[PDB]
């Protein structure tokens, strides 16, 4: 998160770091937030071949008693997921286990406005991920402030964070809500390498219907 503030400590129960295991390098982040005990939504770019959940954290440095650290049994990425025109970047993961209900650990259930998002992202465009979970709010815009990204469609997609400003999600914060009123609206998808805004966030409604399918049978 690029020019927000620190959240008051476990004041997000819903929040989820993400580690995310590869083959072939190191490991990496992003977020996500629990809307099931046992199933946290994120971005499809975050998929790996394996990714351990943290829940109840902070400051993801400093392990505490509210941690919860779960095992992730299978990751269910949108069919349609195209890594060419960036459309449908969802993915649901399936907890091995349910996570305890706590003060630090709770589910989140579901143009022109205010929404705010949240990460442990990097905090500028060369810097190091955050290590305690930050906010920002950001303006909703019209599609039309959109128009530069070639692929984006105002559908599918949610036009996020007004161009006079330097506040913007960055690497790390992928797959976090943008909740506008206490709802969650969109997940953070992409943006510009420098970090300019607007950047562009998945629509949750237009995936509603798909989201309850695997909930269904799982
Ligand atoms: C785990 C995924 C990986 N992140 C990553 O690829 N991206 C790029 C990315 N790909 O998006 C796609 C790709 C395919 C289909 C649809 C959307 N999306 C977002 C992005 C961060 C970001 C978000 C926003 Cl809002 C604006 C700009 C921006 O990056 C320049 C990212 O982390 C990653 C890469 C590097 C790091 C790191 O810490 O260096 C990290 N924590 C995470
Ligand atoms: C996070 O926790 C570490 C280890 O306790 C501490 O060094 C660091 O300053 C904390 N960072 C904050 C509050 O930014
Ligand atoms: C991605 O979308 C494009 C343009 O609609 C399509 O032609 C392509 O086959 C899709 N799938 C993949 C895997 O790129
Ligand atoms: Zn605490």
């Amino acid at each position: 998160i690029i020019g927000g503030t620190e959240s008051k400590p476990h004041s997000r129960p819903y929040m989820a770091y993400l580690e995310i295991v590869t083959s072939n390098g190191p490991s990496k982040f992003c977020g996500g937030f629990l809307i099931r005990r046992n199933f946290v939504l994120t971005a499809a770019h975050c998929a790996g071949r394996s990714i351990t959940v943290t829940l109840g954290a902070h400051n993801i440095t400093e392990e505490e008693d509210t941690w919860q650290k779960l095992e992730v049994i299978k990751q269910f990425r949108h069919p349609k997921y195209n890594t060419s025109t960036l459309h449908h970047d969802i993915m649901l993961l399936k907890l091995k286990e349910k996570a305890s209900l706590t003060l630090a650990v709770g589910t989140l259930p579901f143009p022109g406005r205010m929404c705010r998002v949240a990460g442990w992202g990097r905090t500028g465009v060369l810097k190091p991920g955050s290590d305690t979970l930050q906010e920002v709010k950001l303006r909703l815009m019209d599609p039309q402030a959109c128009s530069h990204f070639r692929d984006f469609d105002h559908n599918l997609q949610l036009c996020v964070g007004n161009p006079r400003k330097t506040k913007s999600a960055f690497k790390g914060d992928s797959g976090g809500p943008l909740l506008c009123a206490g709802v969650a609206q969109g997940i953070v998808s992409y943006g510009r390498s420098d970090a300019k805004p607007p950047a562009v966030f998945t629509r949750i409604s237009h995936y509603r219907p798909w989201i309850n399918q695997i909930l269904q049978a799982n």
